[PDB]
């Protein structure tokens, strides 16, 4: 689990959002695994403008976090799951690291502030859902 909240705006990974996420709809994309939506209340992050290909993610089921370097976003096949069919997923970053399901909404983060969140897992990989295109988040 996990969520960015930047301005008057909550990225989550589309997979977890809740009825009040579905209720205050801004944006989602299937293929990006993101939704985002309205808040009331002022978000406390900042959201990295840049291209970097390292950073550090919070993992979840370690209680820690490890450095990561990260391809830059792109289309990549990714299994079916109880959440998905068999798909592409665009604007995916992956790198070398661990991650459980459970893991999904660790946010990654660069020298400029947050780079996207953790959206898929494989045996010692790792995907983060790159946020950093969109620059609505911003105004
Ligand atoms: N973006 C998606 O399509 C997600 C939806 C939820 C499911 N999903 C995953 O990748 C979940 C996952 C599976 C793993 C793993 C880690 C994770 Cl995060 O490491 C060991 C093998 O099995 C795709
Ligand atoms: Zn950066």
């Amino acid at each position: 689990s996990g969520a960015i909240y930047v301005g008057n705006y909550r990225v989550v990974n589309r997979h977890l959002a809740t009825h009040n996420d579905w209720a205050n709809l801004v944006w989602e994309d299937s293929s990006r695994d993101l939704l985002v939506s309205s808040t009331t209340a002022q978000g406390c992050d900042t959201i990295a403008r840049c291209d970097c290909q390292t950073g550090v993610y919070y993992c979840s089921s370690r209680r820690k976090h490890y450095p990561v370097s990260f391809s830059k976003p792109s289309l990549i096949f990714v299994e079916a799951s109880e959440y998905y069919p068999a798909r592409y997923q665009s604007h995916l970053m992956l790198a070398v690291g661990h991650s459980e399901p459970g893991d999904c909404g660790g946010i990654l983060r660069c020298q400029h502030g947050v780079v996207g969140i953790v959206s898929t897992g494989g045996n010692g990989l790792v995907g983060f859902a790159d946020v950093r295109d969109l620059l609505w988040l911003d105004e």
